[PDB]
């Protein structure tokens, strides 16, 4: 099959995640075919660099020949068995014992889904229930922040902050508030980034004393904002939202489902800042992407709750699957016993930093170069001086986006920052190749700029 | 690695889908480790037929190394992309495309997600965007059936009407309403059930109008109610439904998770009891189980708003997953090229129900004795007169479904409802042999029943 004809069947067959149809089909939609290490290939044959590891979340790379075994063999034994009907199956209780090993003390309890976006709507009903069971009825309101993502059931896109989310569905629903996000680039004024943290924080305890602690029952963030843009908080920021949450009674839930399974250098995000939530979400890394699998880790305190509450009435067909959980604990012992997450911590994710820094920091119109381990970003602005970012945000950094696109490089806009998430095992000399692709686009990018009168 | 050692790990560190963990962690896991044809064995060793096709999803039967084998092809070759970025792959494709080819004339194109929950959130949201942009911002009431199932997600649970769903996160969400259920043994009174088939389906118009039509953007059904206890409405139903969405220009929607590939003969529920629906959701038997994926099927109307609409802000990572949509193509041009949905149609089916109703006919506490293709079921009931259902409906019906597992026969229990849906690969021999199985365990139920209190 051709690439024309491929083009042709999905344009006319396929609706695409977060896509404007019409535009895709009378663009066409770019082929993927092949996948190996942290390279890519599509049906015109171009090789591309995969600097967003599929997206976040293909930690170990393409081409692992072993996982596919895994799943194979599991396939044949029993590809499929509920967990509804007072039953289980090896599969799911190995990858729940392999996680309790690799996640923080006091979260021995998981609850599986199939996607991030489950995970958090389980996340919502699970936090819901507990106050019930506490006596606490009206301890029903989560708050999350504007700019942060939360996937994409109703309950996941009404707890993010995206408006143009909320915009389709009559969302958000009940019980659900938010607070501005920590980006100091933004928001910080004259403030150092670490008193800005501090004064961010405090928006949630604003929030909370103006609906009333009594009311609400959780606080949920991203370590880092991912889809957001990479926004990353101040390091007095998380400590100080953990001693409100405290004060006040309130839940706190980390959403991991980018930051998870080494993203940061520590196997979770909220390690790497230093906060202890009360339960966090999973997804992506779980499984390198290889099979959908999701999340919830239970801390002991919310799963004694639960647990005293009897039924707990959720679930999904696919919860625990077999062969998903064959993966995943295939990925999990990968990271841990090959290094993948360490290596991380110790060696790529230092290197990326500093070369990340060493590229973008000279650019006349990029600013805010950020990043930890192997998640980074920098926003494209109009005048670094004035901290001024261009009208219509979003604008520019598709026409940077499409730049790289066209010289076989992936790395997303999120409105006019550019981030990166690259598979954890890339290497040294592959994070050299793919910066210096990433430069020569960013040449490009000034100079049809200023060609532009930009 | 022990029945035992897995019995603890279980209760250490898993949470399950729709139980009481304290009860079940006291009790003990059944283990199930393996499967083949239509049957399964748990650590102990037991033969089990499985008259649930695992959770009315493994239509094609377990032992299905072929599709173990389209896994490991394309997992080897890329095991993941996403259809965000303006991309999209051969498999997700090729998927859509045969999808297109046993979907009725007017589905041309697929939204997939990753579960049934996702496929039902997702629908959810098409369907008030579709009204969004016809200019009719108050048109966002979706109004299913009270014991409706449709997943697990807030939405969906909202949109079900189990009010022990509704009770655990403060369900349902704004925009939902509900109508009794066509269930003739309970709500018919002195009607015939085709008398009754048309009052109940207009509680859909006094509905309606008790709302407004103007608020009203959506009426949503499985086409028989599967977990509610297969509920089968009478022939007049639908046909008066469908009359009735088009009198106030509401869309019509079939959730086929259950119903879908060929559970009643038809590829899909609304095939059978002959009503046209906007737009239906999908899962379970998309993939026969075998991996995680669901989808929904958008017709002509909905798919031009939708598309006239520009961005549609929604979707899941895993949505379209090139190992999932392989074995999905694999599964379903299965169902055709074995002719498995025809054999259910022409052989396996009429046998099934002659025999259900020759094997259930005779019994005291036994009545409403139902079905269509291979899902079929009864009630247990007091007086069969009096259609005097028993007192704390579901109480009788787990004494039986007791009985059952003990016996080494899955049927499941919905209240006091016996269900069945077992594969659709069932041999007639394999038929007989689950009722005889049955036969027995009804026996020892009329038994203890009378021997302990009728
Ligand atoms: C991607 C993402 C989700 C949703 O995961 P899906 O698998 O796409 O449903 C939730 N939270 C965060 C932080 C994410 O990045
Ligand atoms: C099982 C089911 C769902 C939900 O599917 P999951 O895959 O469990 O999320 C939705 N609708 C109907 C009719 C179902 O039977």
């Amino acid at each position: 099959r051709t690439t024309s004809q491929w083009r042709e069947l999905d344009a006319a067959h396929h609706l695409h995640p977060f896509t404007d149809t019409a535009s895709l089909n009378q663009a066409g939609a770019r082929v993927m075919t092949r996948g190996e290490g942290v390279y890519l290939w599509d049906s015109e044959g171009n090789k591309i660099i995969d600097g967003m590891a599929g997206l976040w979340c293909v930690n170990v790379g393409y081409g692992r020949k072993d996982f596919a075994e895994a799943a194979r063999r599991q396939m044949e034994e029993l590809p499929f068995y509920n967990t509804f009907f007072k039953t289980t199956h090896p599969a799911v209780v190995e990858l729940s014992s392999l996680l309790a090993e690799v996640t923080p003390a006091g979260f021995d309890r998981v609850f599986y889904t199939n996607s991030g976006s489950e995970s958090v709507d389980t996340m919502i009903r699970m936090v819901r229930r507990y106050w019930d069971v506490q006596g606490k009825p009206e301890k029903k309101t989560l708050i999350g922040r504007w700019n942060g993502y939360h996937g994409s059931t109703i309950g996941g896109a009404s707890l993010g902050g995206m408006k143009y989310m909320h915009e389709q569905g009559d969302l958000p629903i009940p019980g659900m508030a938010h607070i501005e996000q920590p980006w100091w680039y933004k928001h910080g004024k004259d403030m150092t980034p670490d008193e800005f943290g501090v004064v961010a924080a405090r928006w949630l305890e604003e929030k909370i004393l103006e609906i009333g602690a009594d009311k609400v029952a959780a606080f949920v963030g991203e370590p880092i904002q991912g889809a957001g843009g990479v926004i990353v908080p101040p390091a007095t920021y998380w400590p100080e939202i953990e001693r409100i949450c405290r004060k006040y009674d309130v839940l706190l839930v980390a959403d991991e489902v980018i930051c998870g399974f080494g993203r940061t250098g520590e196997w979770f995000g909220h390690q790497h800042f230093g906060f202890q939530p009360d339960l966090f979400t999973a997804a992506k890394g779980l499984s390198s992407g290889y099979l959908p699998i999701g999340a919830v880790f239970v801390g002991k305190r919310v799963a004694e709750g639960l647990i005293a509450g009897g039924d707990f009435n959720h679930g999904f067909t696919y919860s625990g699957h077999p062969v998903c959980a064959a993966v995943a604990h295939a990925n999990v012992a990968a990271l841990r016993d090959e290094g993948i997450v360490q290596r991380v911590k110790d060696d790529i994710g230092p290197y990326m930093q500093k070369r990340w820094r060493e590229t973008f920091s000279r650019f006349e119109h990029v600013d805010d170069v950020r990043g930890v381990g192997m998640v980074q970003a920098f926003t494209l602005v109009k005048n670094k001086a004035k901290r001024e970012l261009f009208p219509d945000f979003g604008e520019i950094g598709t026409l940077c986006r499409d730049i790289f696109f066209r010289n076989n490089l992936i790395m997303r806009a999120c409105g006019d920052h550019i981030v990166s998430a690259p598979p954890l095992v890339m290497t040294r000399a592959e994070v050299d190749e793919m910066l210096a692709v990433a430069e020569r686009c960013l040449e490009e990018f000034e100079q049809t700029l200023k060609a532009r009168g930009l």
